[PDB]
């Protein structure tokens, strides 16, 4: 009713009565340039952040960081974590896959890419989605390969349905305030990697302030900038809640509300760093649908007892993750010889839109964040401060509140998957001990190699039976690998048509890595 307010006046309103008066002072009485940069930061990088609420978050999170957990019951979750476990369950997997494809066709699926991180650790000062792995004949960014996986899954859904309608997965790209513009530019310059512009939604997350432990004051990086840090993937809820321009222009609604109007039923969430990400996975989707789950998490067996990864647990009937620093944890089940706590968190989730909505509502009053003491660089020298994080898993305790009444068997499910098929995070520069681009590329090639050997062996049972058999023998004894474009195959399908060329190469002059791509690439 009082009309439009300047960005600065909105910031002033947001900081009034927030117990952070040193910031309010900077906004009201700082230099022109200081007032402006602080305004831009609080507006564009901390949009929606409730500063009073975060004082409570700091207080509680500090208290918490100063034994009820039980593992998932043996044999209680869907386990497809090896070749042998998948063989024994082949029909169930195929049936779930068909359910997932129907949902993709129906336009019910969104994929949310966590895209706030940079490639700085990889030696690349651009958003991580821009990163191009060496060692691949495809010269494609991580963003490009994600989009091609969506295109392929959409194409398969259409082939199964026979529908006249296009299968469309909504792509939600969760940027940072600082990297949003450059991310949109990259997509635009590349024609959205073959996607429709209308199915791609860019939305910026908010960072979280850092605090002095003794006083609870927000730390200043400099006179024009508060100390703030990426909040962790729990930022999704606030980010999906932010009002956006809405169409005839109407009152602003959230991306969440926009998705509900588009008929989205599930949101699959994953980090852009995962080279092996099974994007729009129809088995994951089919499992959620058939289980009537509001949350499904993907997990992997631990690599060994000392792997520094969080594991899923249930405590007092509530599901969550216990991080390696907080862990009985390394006990072995007597019968199987497997760790009792053996569902490692690979940050790959599928959530109902109802859950996304309810979790966001609950999170506004939620104060149990993860606090860490960190040395923080500032223009006045380093200081010790508190950083606060929250993760998707912190909200899973609310999952059964989505049903009235809750289901007897609950609405949370675990899907234990094969790590080497599903999880290859690109996090550390080549030459590091783990999670390097080369490590992820090795897993990718190993997976494609398995798919091609399988396709060749099926043909061994149009190409000549004996030539296919000979070609497989060449693959094995020469240790030939394959690299397969997602536009060709996302799960091992679609290779039959390529076998004449593959077989010719294998029998005449095999390269170290057979490259399979669409003719029009
Ligand atoms: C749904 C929602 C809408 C607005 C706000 C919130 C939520 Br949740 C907050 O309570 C939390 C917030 O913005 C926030 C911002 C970044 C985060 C984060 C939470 O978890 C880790 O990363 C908040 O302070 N404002």
């Amino acid at each position: 009713p009082l009309g439009s307010m300047s960005d600065r006046d909105v910031c002033i309103q947001r900081l009034t009565g927030a117990n952070q008066d040193h910031i309010l002072t900077a906004l009201e009485h700082g230099s022109e340039a200081e007032r402006a940069s602080l305004t831009a930061q609080i507006t564009n990088e901390l949009a929606g952040v409730d500063f009073r609420h975060f004082n409570d978050v700091l207080r509680e999170s500090l208290e918490i960081s100063k034994s009820l957990a039980e593992p998932p019951a043996k044999d209680s979750f869907f386990d497809i974590s090896s070749v042998d476990r998948r063989r024994g369950q082949a029909k169930r997997i195929k049936n779930l896959e068909a359910v997932g494809y129907k949902a993709i066709q129906k336009g019910q699926i969104a994929f949310l890419i966590l895209a706030g991180g940079s490639g700085t650790r990889l030696g690349f000062d651009k958003p991580k989605g821009f990163f191009t792995c060496d060692g691949l004949q495809q010269r494609k960014s991580l963003f490009m390969m994600h989009c091609e996986k969506i295109r392929r899954r959409q194409e398969i859904a259409e082939s199964i349905s026979g529908s006249g309608r296009k299968a469309r997965v909504q792509l939600l790209v969760m940027t940072s305030g600082q990297n949003d513009a450059e991310t949109q530019r990259f997509f635009e310059e590349n024609s959205y990697f073959g996607l429709e512009r209308e199915q791609v939604h860019f939305f910026a997350q908010s960072s979280v302030p850092c605090y002095d432990e003794n006083t609870g004051r927000i730390i200043m990086e400099n006179r024009g900038r508060i100390c703030a840090a990426p909040g962790g993937n729990g930022a999704v809820f606030a980010a999906l809640a932010a009002p956006r321009a809405t169409k005839t222009l109407q009152v602003k609604e959230s991306l969440l509300q926009h998705l509900r109007k588009l008929g989205i039923a599930y949101v699959q969430i994953g980090n852009i760093d995962n080279l092996l990400a099974n994007v729009a996975d129809p088995v994951f989707i089919g499992y959620a649908i058939e289980e009537e789950a509001h949350v499904v998490v993907k997990t992997c067996p631990k690599r060994g007892p000392d792997e520094r990864v969080g594991v899923f647990v249930r405590a007092s009937g509530k599901w969550g993750v216990v991080e390696y620093t907080e862990i009985r944890a390394k006990e072995i089940d007597d019968a199987t010889g497997e760790l009792k706590f053996n569902c490692a968190n690979i940050s790959s989730n599928l959530c109902s839109l109802h859950f996304m909505s309810l979790a966001a509502e609950r999170m506004k009053s939620f104060t149990q964040y993860h606090a860490a003491r960190k040395k923080i660089p500032t223009i006045k020298g380093p200081v010790m401060g508190i950083k606060l994080e929250a993760f998707l898993f912190d909200l899973f305790r609310f999952v059964d509140e989505c049903d009235h009444p809750p289901k007897d068997s609950g609405a949370f499910r675990i899907m234990q998957v094969d790590r080497d098929d599903e999880f290859g995070p690109v996090k550390n520069a080549d030459g590091a001990a783990s999670d390097t681009p080369a490590d992820a590329v090795r897993l990718l090639l190993s997976q494609h190699t398995r798919w091609l050997i399988t396709a060749l062996e099926t043909a061994a049972m149009g190409v000549d039976v004996t030539e296919a058999k000979e070609a497989v023998a060449v693959m094995r004894s020469c240790s030939i690998k394959a690299e397969i474009s997602p536009l060709v195959s996302v799960g091992g399908e679609g290779l039959r048509q390529h076998l004449p060329r593959v077989i010719h190469q294998l029998l005449r002059n095999p390269p170290p890595v057979i490259f399979i791509r669409r003719d029009d690439e």
